């Protein structure tokens, strides 16, 4: 129905999610985007892109949400080529000190809500034959993350329901990524968060987004039930 | 005194051979529900058994930390801990359900936490324990046909290494077996986990084509139970034909 | 040096080779090329880069030849900021019917081909404390590849010699990384070459050790 | 054509090779052993094992060395059930430092020798349509070492070659794994006789549906 290829950013409030709708606006995508403020929207449009708003979705909670945000781009545009979400909040302490709670509360942001969103956007790529999704994740989920062994746990079933997700829908010509970011391991989202990292060091918001054009800007199509840990 | 081992649920699979295992070897025994022909039996091996009832599930915390308790009590330490959890659900993911997640979630993921929540902290205190989380191979890799069980296995199994790592300092040792005797359908005594026509079902999907028996089974989780080695930690290991 | 990023493609004669040049030269990179056609090197000017030719160490065969292609950078421009290789062919039979000929074969390929190239270029980056770093590889070594046993096996070093050797440098700000992909042994070669580009062309950093299957 | 289980163990001359030679024993296994010291026999026989010494063959550097010890299995007992062997010598040094000729070298000792291993005893077992293999091994391949950049990466090839034939030979009924341990690091741990006890969990016989399998055993530098 739309010539023009259309690109879902699940939440555009925080992190990575502004710089995701400018990546798209910049390789001709149109916009369905997670309650984007109005600088937001008006920036894009000067970049030739039309916006549609969804609002009150961006969490991800329920299956409901992740299907309003799916159902918004079949409505304005009759397409959906792209698709990209992040999700979870870190909890730490040591195994010895947790709670059950902790571990189900863990599951809700790092899987139910990954679950949901491709849960509503996989069939409608499927029935289109052609479609990129990308999970931004953690990447605690592989290997043992000292300080936080219940997050790390939970970051491992998002990346395989990711690649269980790809494997089932590979000969669609669907693909399903995931990448894994220390962006996803502070509340906040820097002198404090970067001690925290490795290699004391983060990069840009838009360097991040960059990297992730690679698995949603449509340039190629074979790369699907990857893992990737980012910077 | 005679080592202590618990195993969380006797009623099924391969929870009556773990106990003989562990029986044959010198070891005393806490055992969720066993049958009062397998109590006897144990006995006749020379194990004290102590019965816990109603916890076999582990489907609270409360359920995990009665059968620590009830070794504590009863024999004053707890050396070897073991349970094996989950049920497979089937069907593709664009079919699937959130519910059907969760659903896998609690059997496959809870269920083990429950049980390491209880037993870890008896073991660290007396800086010696062998724990073996008894789980499916699906979560190594994409599984046809079982998208949501296989992620959440995945999800144990990285507990697994999670709990092992930050106790690895403590002389406690925590490892995960991944089995397609955990594949097998729900409530299967040990004449239904024997019968051909069941088997036949599960060794089609395994490359080795075959199974074993569970007495074989057990004897290999014994390596990760028994005492006789000490320090392996963190481990996956197969025993699903070749799966994984 | 010269104020332009510079990129090495190892070989342009074969598979991605020419659509890995291409893509450097529409993001603006000048180039160092193994054994270029003059069709190619005339295209590549034609889009506004400069072209500097290395004949005869395309195999990587030699630690010589990769030290060969870094230093042609080095001399022509003073400066080298991307570098990407392909290596390997693929072996197949039966692992009883194989021979220790074959696996020591396949090493050559599928080892000795990326430790030569990285051994030759990571000084060069470190001293800069800049640089990405590409091996193209088959994705064989990721899982037991029935039928090609022996070539599935090397591959596993190949790739866990890109992550250690990432892992050593990764505090200069140098990036290693590798992409294993079936052509090694669908779409168009562009299409791969725009996938590489996100390891190459300059637009992210500190992302290193990992290894991506492109089918 | 010889009732007792039989157990190749490539070398006894060093590591745990004495200590699985006498877990063998203790499990009612004859045994063809690489290089073992007189004592080591005489002790081995007092077990009640029947012992065939296979001299000069246990560095497994060629197809030859590998070969002779299967066929001394196959002619003394006419049966080859479980076999074993440790390998590889770890060098040290940081990759820009490092030369093509060693990592030539570490290939030799961590993948050439479980080659030549495993080609020689695999078509043995198959025809049988049963065997044992124990590949003993570095963790070095899991992860990046550091200290020895070369020697993680070969070590990687040997635990996907032992993956890639225990997958192809899956269906006859033989296993194919490999055990990681830091014993193989020298130039917690545990004891050898501890390290003996559980490596018979791939090779006694007492469980077979296991394989492909790389199990990181003990811990400790």
């Amino acid at each position: 129905m739309s010539n023009r290829p259309v690109a879902l950013v699940s939440d555009t409030r925080y992190m990575v999610g502004p710089d995701l709708a400018r990546r798209f606006a910049e390789k001709g995508f149109d916009l369905v985007l997670g309650d984007p403020s109005p600088n937001l929207v008006s920036e894009l449009e000067s970049m030739g892109a039309r916006i549609v708003p969804v609002t009150g979705h961006s969490d991800l909670s329920s299956p409901e949400s992740a299907q309003a945000q799916a159902d918004a781009a079949l409505s304005a545009f009759g397409r959906l080529d792209s698709a990209v979400m992040f999700s979870g909040q870190i909890v730490t302490g040591r195994f010895v000190n947790s709670t059950i709670d902790q571990l189900r509360q863990v599951f809700v942001g790092c899987v139910e809500a990954p679950y949901n969103f491709m849960r509503a956007v996989v069939p409608v790529m499927t029935e289109r034959e052609a479609g990129q999704i990308l999970i931004i994740t953690s990447a605690s989920g592989a290997r043992p993350t000292p300080g936080a062994p219940l997050y790390s746990s939970v970051r491992a079933a998002a990346t395989m329901l990711v690649k269980n997700v790809a494997d089932e829908v590979a000969r669609t010509g669907v693909q399903v990524n995931a990448v894994g970011t220390s962006f996803m391991d502070f509340p906040a989202f820097r002198a404090k968060i970067e001690s925290q990292v490795p290699m004391r060091r983060l990069g840009t918001m838009e360097e991040f987004s960059a990297f992730c054009m690679a698995f949603l800007d449509g340039s190629s199509r074979f790369t699907t039930g990857q893992f990737v840990a980012y910077a």
